[PDB]
């Protein structure tokens, strides 16, 4: 309904989310239109003034990317771009992309696999920079990670 | 429900066009175009002289969001944060019946999370409280 | 149903709950019969033997008193009388006042405004003395705050 | 459900007329007029010799309440706190099937809260446990 | 449905669970077939490698044994055998005993009485040894308590 | 759902006949006779080089259980713990689509509790992850 979809390009692995939202990768969960992304079912992030950024935290289900993301994590591989695309039901009753969150030069700092979409997986990124854009109303803003 | 307006020293009306179709999609409801909807609030004063805590508000992702996240990373002094609270009147009509206004508030924390929500904390220099229908009010400097 | 209603008289402000449970003050929540009180939707208090009293803690919704109570709190104003009246459904099927809790020379020590009756507000009083009376059965007892 | 009786050294039967119309309004149920209804219980013994914990009971606001709050602020030694537990018998009838009796119990904490409830803690000198239908029993000094 | 039943034999008291699951002892809860046991409605236990055993923890309702178990606890009485019998719905639709847990030379280390089967009671045993047996498939294993 | 196989150095296939009528009664489902059903999983890797956490799995009481509790009290090195994850395929059929395999895993904690459940923790020397339908994989030494 109002899910996010994500893409990862790793310096070593290329597009990590390639063919990752497909019948093969997700099975009965598959919906067309986002075949080279991953279906984000979670999100948490926080910037505070004691600025200090906190790691970005997404949640997905087990998939084609998953074994790759671990490789990423355990390898210490810099992620050239992680880009989170936000979706909503528009005012005219159609699904639309209306917000973007984007990491530049991100690094995966931890992963947790757990069963509760019953097969789950949270992934955490730090990054050198993050950009928030509103896609319909045209507002945008970005910033450099601190601490 | 509540609607909030934020005017900052750099950006002006940060909440301009923030409750429109473009901003919040299907959730749009005419009448509060230059206000962000607030559906969560937290604030506290505790007692020897009183000390203040930050006002926390929860909103959804909208046009204001990136501006807000800017207001926080910049350190921009919010001239006015104004929260108008609505309720169903005794006669059966939505009415604006309360305001909580912060002067020179600052954003000291923002938490985004997932439907797609975002918490905002402000400290400030002065808070005002007014009951619009019964005509009572009070205010206090931050400490 | 089984709500409490309260009255506050402040040394400086007089009857703080005056006209505070009315259409103007509470809106659609209004029920006649308690116009000069406030509708208490919460209560917590505790006396212990390590006697030591703990602050009295009520909960209400935003109202006509609310901006006043803050004035009280931030002013350090001594409350001459806070009096909490307890209501229940009687044995004959009618609502009745059957219990009273009363503070003498109370002081408001903290307030919390929060949205969950969706607009809420907890208020805490210390006091020099508190009296508990059962109104139908005639039992009563009082005591001086300690610590 | 459970019903409790408390006789104190100063007041006598603190729970006299405590489960009547006057005391608990609509919730009244004949048969236990000189007992307060208990709908919450907590107690523990843990093990080198055993130590005791206070018996906690939860009741509603009633005629006993102010007397109880007195018993605590006075320090009055409760000669007897007696808790009789009821259940539905195998034949389909409410029956008294268990007792927990404290001797020289003391009230060491009371928590009132809101439908309108109140927790009571007792320490004591001796607790007895008896199963009324199966005819088993035990008891122990506080330590 | 899938309850456990237990037996206790104490060095001093003999069979502590004798006549303890009966009309007299449990009232309307009574089901025939386990008259000399107790109806276990809880269970918790854990063995870890920092081996170190943790106390065995069962839950029952108030009953004929209960005043006895306290005697046991407060007396420091060694329990010659506590034996927990596990029940399930078989593949052919009939209730069966399929697992056993058994303590040798156990000691009751604490009891908690509490009201939530509304009248409840958790009991904790340490022990010199515990044996786990699967009754249909024939697997078994035992061990000595450590720490 | 998931099914797990465990081969140990002393016992061989610890999960042999562990998902049969004899083992799990009414819950039996043909096709995975030498696998224990896993209906709960927890595992984590966190980041300067990576460190591993134990894989936790939850199962019911079954034929494997006492063997498992032995594997823990003995200290027996598990040659292979293999977890195959199933899902409903896009075409509407249960399919094995993922594996998590531990090499030389050790049981470092077991928690039994009540319908009748049991948690197992393994540390290990090497974990592998493979996506069976999309053909991706990774693995890592414990640290």
């Amino acid at each position: 309904a109002t899910p996010a979809y994500m893409s990862i390009t790793g310096t070593k692995q290329g597009l990590i989310t390639a063919g990752a939202f497909t019948e093969d990768s997700v099975g009965n969960t598959y919906q067309e239109g986002h075949e080279d992304q991953v279906m984000v079912q979670g999100f948490n992030h926080e910037v505070i003034i004691p600025r200090v950024h906190k790691p970005v935290v997404i949640t997905k289900v087990f998939d084609k990317a998953s074994p790759l993301l671990l490789a990423a994590l355990t390898s210490g591989e810099r992620l050239t771009k992680v880009e989170i695309q936000w979706y909503r039901t528009s005012a005219a009753g159609t699904q639309e992309h209306y917000y973007t969150t984007v990491l530049e030069d991100a690094i995966i700092v931890d992963i947790k696999d757990y069963m509760h979409f019953t097969h789950l997986e949270d992934v955490h990124f730090t990054y050198r920079k993050i950009t928030w854009t509103h896609e319909v109303s045209g507002t945008s803003g970005s910033d450099d990670w601190r601490s």
